[PDB]
């Protein structure tokens, strides 16, 4: 048998981690602030 669904069901689960976790993350990295922290870091 093919079997392949048991083994993507894994990767279905994955998806939506690996996007909660990015998700958690960008909020730092796109913060306001970090505008302010650029651009004194830039000049």
């Amino acid at each position: 048998s093919k079997l392949l669904l048991n083994g993507f069901d894994d990767v279905h689960f994955l998806g939506s981690n690996v996007m909660e976790e990015q998700d958690l993350r960008d909020i730092g990295i796109s913060d306001p602030q970090h505008r302010r922290k650029l651009l004194q870091a830039a000049r």
